């Protein structure tokens, strides 16, 4: 009945690379995210204590938000595209989990989802 510590978001001893992709990622795709209506929710961690969820953490395994991928991204946290790719996708799946086709919430994440895909649809080439 409390929120697990936030997903790590530094580790000072992973290697690190800037890529065309990763940038594009954190100044494109990110940024464009970050501004859309619908973008509100998704900005931070889950607060299961604050919002009456309370099966929010027994449900959810793997929780992600925009404010996780943000840092991740400006820390040099992932050494490959792929990885930041797959935390929007976990971030968009887990509100379909958590919740039920139709839900307002869920709407809100599908919009978001379709912007995803036409952002990263114009990613830069692997190196
Ligand atoms: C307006 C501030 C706020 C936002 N969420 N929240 C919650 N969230 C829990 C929750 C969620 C859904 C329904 N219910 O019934 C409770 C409790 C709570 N408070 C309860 C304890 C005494 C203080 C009082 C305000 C804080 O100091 N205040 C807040
Ligand atoms: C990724 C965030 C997330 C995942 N589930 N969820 C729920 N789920 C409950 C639910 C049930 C039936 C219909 N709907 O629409 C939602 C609500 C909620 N929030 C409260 C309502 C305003 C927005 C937003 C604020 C806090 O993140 N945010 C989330």
């Amino acid at each position: 009945s409390m929120n697990p510590p936030p997903p790590e978001t530094s580790n000072p001893n992973k290697p690190k690379r800037q890529t065309n992709q990763l940038q594009y990622l954190l100044r494109v795709v990110l940024k464009t995210l970050w501004k859309h209506q619908f973008a509100w929710p998704f900005q931070q961690p889950v607060d299961a204590v604050k919002l009456n969820l309370p099966d929010y953490y027994k449900i959810i395994k793997t929780p992600m938000d925009m404010g996780t991928i943000k840092k991740r991204l400006e820390n040099n946290y992932y050494w490959n595209a792929q990885e930041c790719i797959q935390d929007f996708n976990t971030m968009f799946t887990n509100c379909y989990i958590y919740n039920k086709p139709g839900d307002d919430i869920v709407l809100m994440a599908e919009a978001l989802e379709k912007l995803f895909l036409q952002k990263i649809n114009e990613l830069p080439t692997e190196e």
